[PDB]
């Protein structure tokens, strides 16, 4: 069981102009969008991540080229590989996670539930288990 | 001159790992963020766009790749090419906007202030430049 995790389904609106899909905070996902960022330029041996929040609900989107991300719970881990725009990944705290496998010129989008927090990360995996053993086990 | 348009010049976070921009409603932009949306695999001789707003306050970005924006206002056209992930075009109302010169593997984010709503769109050519004169005259 990956708990905490899900894969949200955007419209995608596509004629012959192009594809366009919209995201409302709120309705198409269940948080309001107190920041966005994004992850470019990604060399293609490189890993990133290696965290989890305590608080922050996120949903990730891959606009461009392909992702993969290495989800951890104590116990589990799972692959998913992001390349499709209208999808995008839900993931709640207490999820580790690991990003690779980035193609060129692959884009990465993060919705945020909430602004940037250092103190709500949790870099360290040994303080991650340890957070995480009680919660899902 | 352009009214109600800026470009304004977000964080880059550059290192090994690669480029990560953030972008937090009300600091990095002026306003709240209720929905973004997002344009690809747009065919390269397709023009997207043709209306205005009369209410809607939304930052525009390219995320890969290259597009051209073309702006008007009664009198004052410009045309500005988006090409950097961390520089956003903010366009305020009554502007007229048409979107042109998708390269492949594009990527428009837009940042929007409100929920989707069809009767804040001008379409109609001569209803914006009625509209426009009145302000801008
Ligand atoms: C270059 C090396 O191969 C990468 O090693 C990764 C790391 C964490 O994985 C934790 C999870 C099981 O995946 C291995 O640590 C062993 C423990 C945590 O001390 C720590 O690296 C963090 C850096 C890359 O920012
Ligand atoms: C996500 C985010 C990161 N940053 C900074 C924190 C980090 O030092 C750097 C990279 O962030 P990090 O979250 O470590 O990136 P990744 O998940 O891709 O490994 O950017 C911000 O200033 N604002 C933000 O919203
Ligand atoms: C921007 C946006 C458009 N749409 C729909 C309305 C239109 O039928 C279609 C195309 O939108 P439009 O804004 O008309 O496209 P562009 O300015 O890129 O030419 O998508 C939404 O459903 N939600 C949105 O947030
Ligand atoms: C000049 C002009 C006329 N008609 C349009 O629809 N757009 C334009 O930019």
């Amino acid at each position: 069981m990956l708990y905490n995790v899900a894969l949200i389904k955007f419209k995608d609106i596509a004629d012959k102009y192009g594809h366009l899909t919209p995201i409302e905070g709120k309705i198409d996902i269940p948080f309001d969008i107190k920041r966005v960022y994004y992850i470019t330029k990604v060399d293609k041996d490189i890993t990133r991540g290696y965290h989890s929040h305590k608080k922050l609900h996120q949903v990730l989107i891959c606009l461009n080229g392909s992702v993969k991300i290495r989800l951890k719970i104590p116990d589990e881990e799972k692959i998913i590989e992001l390349n499709d725009p209208s999808v995008g990944l839900y993931i709640g705290p207490l999820v580790w996670r690991e990003m690779f496998d980035f193609t060129e010129g692959c884009v990465l989008l993060v919705l945020a539930s909430e602004y940037y927090d250092e103190t709500d990360y949790i870099r360290n995996y040994d303080f991650y288990i340890d957070e995480a053993k009680k919660r899902f086990l």
